[PDB]
């Protein structure tokens, strides 16, 4: 049993997490097996070592993220919209991904799948 | 192979027959063995006839439906976030999901999976 208030809520702790650069906070979503993709980067990594590294690689910059619309939560699964900002030797960009996440009836997160492609990255020159 | 732009094309197209109710359209996106599914509905549907089926039943109303976002399209994989809207005896209820398609390498959709929940259904009394 997952609730839609308890998968928003790890959302929620996912983006802010983010936001604070808090791996700990990140990497104690998830459930132990659990899988990490983004849509057209390298394979899936496994397991809470791989999931440390992909997104400490995320967080050589501080992010600004937010969530952009309503989280969509239902039976085990949500997906929600969002941005990344950061910042790079003088120019902004911001990234709009949609992610997925599947939980387990203990509520963690089992698996992530990050989607974005280049007309989601907004840059100017 | 797909391109981010064919993909993007056929989510549009997509959103534009259940606007035009247009139940070959819909179903002409889709390859013959494709699955549909809506996240706390019922089982997966398989193949040509249920899947005109699922869509039947979406369409007893007419439907307003509209992109809320850009597409996320790459690799062979879109997912996007919209709305429904439609009337019923005096009440205008917006619904909004995001939906997950997956398409094969000749450009059809072999799979898609729509999420919302409770939350993401917007109606007056």
């Amino acid at each position: 049993m997952n609730t839609p208030e308890h998968m928003t809520a790890v959302v929620q702790r996912y983006v802010a997490a983010l936001n604070a650069g808090d791996l700990d906070g990140i990497v104690a979503l998830f459930a132990d097996d659990a899988t990490v993709e983004e849509g057209g980067g390298g394979e899936p990594r496994s397991g809470t070592a791989a999931i440390r590294e992909f997104y400490a690689n995320s967080l050589k910059l501080p992010l600004a993220v937010e969530l952009t619309q309503e989280v969509r939560a239902v039976a085990n699964e949500a997906a929600f919209a969002f941005t990344v900002s950061f910042e790079y030797q003088g120019r902004k960009t911001v990234v709009a991904p949609i992610d997925h996440f599947r939980f387990n009836g203990a509520g963690k997160v089992v698996s992530m799948r990050a989607l974005f492609g280049e007309k989601n990255i907004h840059a100017g020159a």
